[PDB]
């Protein structure tokens, strides 16, 4: 990231500190939790609203020393008042602006926000799980400020969970008790805390919605799949992702050795010795070196991250993913709660930054074999079957003689987001009670209000609605500002937080108290539907046939002779 954006960020970081101070009040309050009393503080927003804030609430033991790489443990209770008027540190990770490692192993916290601690009726509970490829992210308010949501009468909760190898190392040797998915197991224990405590904050424990974007969408889906959380929550929103996206899980059991070797380990490839090295290594050294773990073969086959959600190789008490995600959908308790899913209108427009450093990637579309789903393609991607599937992809996205960057970003929309959504819907239909699933398409483009991901994807002065562009209308961030109430941006904040809270409350996302939904008839998808219908959210709210459908079906045709893999 450029020197200019670095300094620009530095200055906004400085602005955010002083703004955060100014927006604080002397009104502190104490709430009960099953672990002891917590002290929160009332804060202001730039729209002259206010909300009670409890930050740094521990839902697990600090996962340090011998707890590193391990499943989380319930925290120790205290008798006194825990100071929750300040935020705790984020999971150890690379900062995308600076490039330096930041964070701490002591990161297992959640935050609780609400405009009214003593409501007259128990409120819908919304739980946000942040994205960031399972390698970055946080519940700090400079990125995920509850300021828009607290206009509504809900309880909003933002969690943290372990990222990268500290979150997702996985070892085969059953004796060592590092099966994997610790970071997902963090998510589970936070859910259980939320179930058992949200009542103390005005929250209704029988009406909980979990939602997340990107890796947070995949996480939300995982929380809907695992037996570990059955009956814990009641609605789910999958924003730009799910657990059968190709980036959303990986078999990373061999990659521990590589990371150790990168970090200075001398010795042999056996799990025990590898673990002992990794256990004593400095957490920043491990995280700094994660970028380098993936082989050129893996990157070629579109493996995106070295460490992430995985099929655990043996079953333990806290096991989260005992089979591949596609297999888990077939038995998922979450299949039978109200679900909402959706994507932006140009998801793949995110990849512009990466394309600029690697122009050669556009030549991949000449045959498109690298984008054939791994499970269908051969090792070298040279088999005649593979060229044939690759051709079906090429016909779907390449528009002229020679492939363009827009062709590429369009393909990525489907490779990473639309096609997995299609596979999940169809798979889910075969194993469900018949609870509704609703589809939305976020199609609102503005440069007047933005979020920090636009810095990452080099999205300055780029038209179209990229992956993460919708976060701007859900959460306050340190790049935001007060928008006039009549502005198209402010209206969309109302609409988005409105629909989300409407869906959280009733399991039905439609309301005629939302401006612009007067002629909206928002139907759920049926298994009989050849064509998906979605609410398309632009300046106007319009129900349409999913525009990506035709390409969606072209991708499906790759499985013509392999329907059982679909």
């Amino acid at each position: 990231v450029s020197l200019m954006e670095k300094l620009k960020w530095k200055i906004k970081c400085i602005e955010n500190k002083f703004l955060n101070y100014r927006l604080t009040t002397n009104e502190t309050v104490v709430a009960e939790t099953e672990y002891g009393k917590v002290k929160g503080v009332k804060r202001l927003t730039v729209y002259d609203d206010s909300y009670y804030s409890f930050e740094g609430i521990p839902y697990a033991q600090p996962p340090v020393g011998e707890l590193r790489f391990k499943a989380p443990q319930r925290p120790t209770p205290w008798d006194g008042v825990r100071d929750c008027c300040n935020h705790k540190d984020k999971s150890v990770q690379v900062d995308f602006i600076t490039g330096k490692v930041c964070g701490s192993e002591d990161c297992l916290y959640l935050s609780v926000y609400t405009n009214n601690l003593n409501p007259e009726t128990k409120r819908p509970v919304l739980v946000y799980i942040h994205g960031g490829g399972f390698i970055i992210g946080e519940n700090h308010r400079d990125m995920y400020g509850p300021d828009y949501f607290i206009k509504k009468d809900v309880v909003l909760i933002n969690i943290q969970y372990r990222l990268g190898a500290l979150g997702f190392l996985s070892l085969n040797s059953e004796d060592l008790n590092v099966p994997g998915n610790a970071g997902l197991k963090d998510q589970v224990m936070a859910l259980r805390w939320i179930k058992n405590n949200c009542a103390n904050f005005g929250g209704n424990p029988d009406n909980i919605t979990v939602f997340g974007e990107s890796a947070g969408a995949a996480s939300t889906h995982y929380m809907m799949l695992t037996e570990q959380t059955r009956g814990l929550f009641h609605r789910g929103i999958l924003m730009s992702g799910n657990a059968i996206c190709p980036w959303a899980n990986t078999q990373c059991q061999h990659r521990a050795f590589t990371l150790a070797k990168l970090a200075g380990y001398k010795g042999e490839d056996n799990d025990k010795d590898v673990l002992e090295f990794l256990m004593k290594a400095k957490p920043q050294d491990l995280i700094k070196l994660e970028e380098k773990v993936l082989t050129l073969e893996e990157r070629t086959n579109k493996v995106m991250f070295p460490f992430g959600p995985t099929v655990e190789p043996y079953q333990t008490a806290d096991c989260v993913l005992p089979k591949h995600p596609r297999e888990m959908v077939k038995t998922a308790w979450g299949n039978s709660i109200p679900t909402m899913m959706g994507n932006t209108s140009y998801e793949g427009l995110f990849f512009t930054s990466i394309l600029k450093q690697m122009p050669l990637l556009v030549k991949e579309l000449e045959t498109c074999v690298n984008f054939v789903p791994s499970e269908l393609a051969d090792a070298e991607r040279t088999a005649p079957e593979t060229l044939e599937m690759g051709a079906k992809i090429k016909k779907a996205h390449v528009t002229g003689e020679t492939p363009t960057a827009d062709n590429f970003m369009d393909l990525c929309s489907h490779f990473y987001f639309w096609f997995p959504m299609h596979r999940l819907l169809q798979l889910r239909f075969n194993h469900t009670s018949g609870t509704p699933v609703y589809l939305y398409r976020f199609d609102f483009d503005s440069e007047d209000l933005i979020n920090p991901y636009r810095i990452m994807r080099s999205g300055r002065g780029v038209k179209g609605v990229s992956h993460t562009d919708e976060l701007t209308y859900f959460f306050w961030n340190q790049l935001a500002k007060r928008m006039p109430k009549e502005s198209r941006e402010y209206k969309t904040i109302e609409r988005m937080t409105g629909i989300w809270t409407q869906f959280a409350t009733t399991g039905n996302p439609y309301s005629n108290e939302i401006e612009g939904m007067e002629n909206v008839s928002w139907d759920p998808i049926e298994k009989s539907d050849e064509v998906y219908k979605c609410l398309n959210i632009s300046d106007e709210l319009k129900m349409i046939d999913v525009p990506e459908m035709g390409k969606i079906k072209q991708w499906e045709s790759m499985f013509e002779k392999h329907r059982d893999l679909f």
